[PDB]
């Protein structure tokens, strides 16, 4: 039913959140594209039903966790530590899509998703990775409006 909506219940934004707010600044401060967004389609309301929703949710996560979290090299520890925590719970909300699921990908909810890779694949690798990681924002914002998701703010 409508209770694709419920399968990130078990996290906490509000911990990825933090996490983020920790490193926003640094990260954002090295985008160098600021005048466009890579996750472009999550500033549009194509993706706003549950099946699509459902399927665009575990497509991101694995955007960031087989791309965004593998192209970035961080050199300081303390950014690394807040990344790592956020990507732990990238992992988590994974492994509970998984135990969730329908899910299917229609068409157009591929499409949204490619649409994505490809704006990431038009800058150079390092750079799409850390302006990615500069995105969360808008990732989080799309997750927090399309499911249920729990904060312990
Ligand atoms: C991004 O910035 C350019 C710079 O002039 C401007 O055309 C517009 O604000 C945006 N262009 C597109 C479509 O990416």
């Amino acid at each position: 039913n409508h209770g694709l909506r419920r399968c990130l219940i078990s996290t906490d934004m509000h911990h990825i959140e933090e996490s983020f707010q920790e490193i926003k600044r640094a990260i954002q401060a090295k985008d160098t594209f600021p005048n466009v967004t890579i996750l472009s389609t999550l500033e549009t309301l194509q993706i706003i039903k549950p099946l699509d929703v459902c399927c665009v949710t575990k497509n991101l996560l694995a955007f960031y966790v087989d791309r965004v979290f593998k192209d970035h090299q961080e050199p300081n520890p303390k950014i690394l530590r807040k990344i790592s925590s956020i990507a732990n719970s990238f992992l988590y909300m994974q492994k509970t899509l998984r135990q969730c699921q329908q899910c299917h990908c229609r068409q157009e909810a591929t499409n949204a998703t490619r649409v994505i890779h490809d704006n990431y694949d038009q800058l150079e690798v390092h750079a799409a990775a850390i302006k990615s990681l500069g995105e969360l924002d808008v990732f989080l914002a799309w997750i927090n409006k399309n499911h249920e998701v729990m904060s312990s703010a």
